[PDB]
């Protein structure tokens, strides 16, 4: 017995129920409950959310307030004590290739986004947060603690600002603070196309009846098409370099510029909806744009789907893969397809997964020039070293040739990310990934790891040796005691990242089975998806089935030697063939029989 329908905040309910494309909201993709998946709604609770206060204030909030007994640690004591390293020698991962890192960070972007609350909306509020480091509303400072290196730089705190929630923004809702999923939980290429209208247009050429997605008009790759640039201010991309004054990319997601090679991956994307726009009209002249928008946009979606759950999640996933994620068996309608507020945090994985360096490299996949490896933080809100330093093609060549960092106990989180990340509006590249996520948690009001344990139906240790059982390892069992003094106490991401890693994959089990049941749900829970009977002909199916990650780059950029299985760690030019020995997707199935 509960308030049963707090959604004032976006009631579109505007449904067509014959129409054969997803909307870009994501409504209306369930019949019975319209509104399942849409974005700008409440990430999905798979637990009760476990608040200081019962109802928003998070564990650490007040110093006197204990969990289960005891205080929660500091975030960046946690960072510096468990998640930090010195030395990247020896970090890679021998067999995944850096696009298997930047494959998941597209994804995620694609599913989840609980963007900070927007009550800093002119107020010195936000400002005052960073300047005098003072808890309130939704300033949420991680201060450092007593020995931090960075308490001699940077003064007392991180500046952090507690996520969306829905029903009023200013004051609180009755019930427990559920913060809101500003994307499309559906695995749908909303990070290309947009999750809100007005982006969804302001994205598209509607100057030409082709279909085709805004380019840069501005600067070209080759004669290959730039995303648009984002013309408001401040810019953090023109902030990093304000000789170069090169603007943040316009995606249909706001974050798509954060890091080069996000960036690359969002051109990438951007190229095959035009390339598909272009190809549809060919074989369909009498088609208007919208349709051939809408043709183009579908094909996209299947793309993203096809590769992330035939190529990157069994790697992922490996031993529990078919535990989890079974055979598809067709839609099913009683499904929950919302992203849940868990999977946001068991998704950043990926962070241990970053390496510290990306290089770019020639068409002989050796370096690109004299400066051709870069740290990873003078990478941060950089386009600029796309637009006047070679294009994507140096990058997409890097994310074929370098590794992922693999994830280890003992180096978690590079410093690149740890101690050098920069952040919209705070000016430096001074913030910690790892206790952003750690304070973000809190934010949400997480279940601590026993409770995703007992969730997942693993065993819940309570004692240090039962903790170095389940981690096997000694000494990251007892620093994890000795900071959080019962393992119900861990945070659910450092908890869930701590766990060895199973069989085949790279994440732990505890991670596995989170992630697992959430694209389970995605795949099972989805109108749209690719291959329920109906959404695409058997003839187009068949079409489908032959897309690689290999086929996008030798379509969409000038590189033509490329691995069979992108995400494998490859090495030029024993494991790289040419592109023509690669299959294509063969859009003879979209003619239409009109005539
Ligand atoms: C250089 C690479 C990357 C950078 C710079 C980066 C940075 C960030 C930042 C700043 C946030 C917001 C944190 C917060 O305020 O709580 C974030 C969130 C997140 N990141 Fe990463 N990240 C990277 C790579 C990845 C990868 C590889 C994955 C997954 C495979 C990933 C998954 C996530 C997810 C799920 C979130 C939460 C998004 C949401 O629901 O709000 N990221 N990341
Ligand atoms: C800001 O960007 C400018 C221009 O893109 C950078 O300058 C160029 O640097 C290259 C090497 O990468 C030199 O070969 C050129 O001679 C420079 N050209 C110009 C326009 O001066 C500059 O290094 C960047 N600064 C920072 C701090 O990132
Ligand atoms: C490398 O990775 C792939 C996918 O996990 C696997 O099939 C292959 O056998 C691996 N090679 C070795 C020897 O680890
Ligand atoms: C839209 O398409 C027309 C025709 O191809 C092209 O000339 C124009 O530059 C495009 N506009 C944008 C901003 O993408
Ligand atoms: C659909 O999902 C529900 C709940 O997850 C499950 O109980 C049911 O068996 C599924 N229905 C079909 C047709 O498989
Ligand atoms: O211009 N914004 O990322
Ligand atoms: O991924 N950027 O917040
Ligand atoms: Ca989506």
């Amino acid at each position: 017995s509960w308030e049963v329908g707090c959604g004032a905040p976006v009631p579109l309910v505007k449904c067509d129920e014959n129409s054969p494309y997803r909307t870009i909201t994501g409504d209306c993709n369930n019949r019975r409950s319209p509104a399942l998946g849409a974005a700008n709604r409440a990430l999905a609770r798979w637990l009760p959310a476990e608040y200081e206060d019962g109802l928003a204030l998070p564990f650490g909030w007040t110093q006197r307030k204990t969990r289960n007994g005891f205080r929660v640690p500091l975030a960046r004591e946690v960072s510096n004590k468990i998640v930090g390293y010195l030395d990247e020698e020896g970090v890679l991962d021998q067999n995944r290739s850096l696009l298997f890192m930047q494959w998941g960070q597209i994804v995620d972007h694609d599913l989840d986004f609980a963007p900070e609350t927007e009550l800093g909306s002119n107020e010195h509020s936000k400002t005052q947060c960073e300047e005098y480091c003072i808890q309130g509303d939704n300033c949420f400072p991680i201060m450092f603690p007593k020995n931090d290196p960075k308490l001699k730089t940077q003064g007392k705190c991180m500046p952090f600002f507690r996520a969306g929630f829905v029903c009023p923004t200013p004051p609180y809702q009755s019930l427990a603070r559920e913060q809101i999923n500003a994307v499309t939980s559906f695995l749908d290429a909303s990070l290309v196309y947009g999750s809100e209208p007005s982006l969804a247009s302001r994205l598209r050429n509607l100057s030409s009846p082709l279909g085709l997605m805004a380019v840069n008009q501005e600067a070209w790759d080759h004669g290959l098409a730039y995303l648009p640039f984002n013309n408001k201010k401040p810019s953090p991309c023109e902030f990093i370099n304000t000789t170069a004054r090169v603007p943040c990319f316009l995606a249909g997601d706001f974050r798509a510029s954060e890091q080069i090679l996000l960036a690359t991956a969002h051109t990438l994307l951007l190229r095959e909806h035009n390339r598909l726009a272009r190809e549809l009209k060919k074989l369909n002249p009498h088609w208007n744009g919208e349709k051939l928008y809408q043709e183009a946009r579908k094909i996209l979606g299947a793309f993203i789907q096809i590769i992330t759950f035939r190529d990157y999640l069994p790697i992922v996933l490996g031993s529990e893969m078919q535990k989890w994620i079974p055979p598809y068996q067709g839609y099913n309608n009683s499904v929950d397809p919302r992203i849940s507020n868990v999977f946001t945090f068991a998704f950043r994985f990926g962070h241990m997964e970053v390496p510290s360096t990306v290089s770019r490299l020639d068409e002989n996949y050796q370096p690109w020039g004299p400066e051709a490896e870069l740290p990873l933080h003078t990478l941060f809100f950089n386009t600029w070293r796309i637009i006047k330093d070679g294009g994507i093609d140096p990058l997409v060549r890097g994310l074929l040739a370098k590794k992922s960092k693999l994830m280890n106990q003992d180096k978690m989180v590079t410093s690149e990310l740890r101690n050098k990340l920069f952040q919209p509006t705070h000016k430096i590249h001074g913030f910690d990934l790892a206790a952003i996520n750690l304070q973000r948690c809190r934010d949400h009001g997480m279940p601590g790891y026993n409770s995703w344990r007992g969730f997942c139906g693993l065993s819940q240790p309570k004692t240090l040796k039962g903790l170095q059982t389940v981690l096997k390892n000694k000494i990251l069992a007892k620093k994890l005691m000795d900071l959080y003094k019962t393992p119900d106490n861990i945070d659910i991401w450092i908890g869930g990242n701590a766990e060895p890693m199973v069989e085949r994959g790279r994440v732990g089990p505890l991670l596995a089975c989170l992630l697992g049941r959430q694209f389970q749900q995605i795949r099972d829970g989805d109108r749209f998806w690719w291959e329920n009977p109906g959404v695409f002909t058997e003839k187009q199916r068949d079409s489908l089935q032959k897309v690689s990650f290999s086929r996008l780059i030798c379509d969409n950029t000038h590189i033509t030697k490329v691995p069979l299985h992108a995400f494998q760690a490859n090495n030029y030019p024993h494991d790289f063939v040419d592109c023509s020995t690669v299959d294509k997707l063969d859009l003879s199935p979209w003619a239409s029989r009109e005539n």
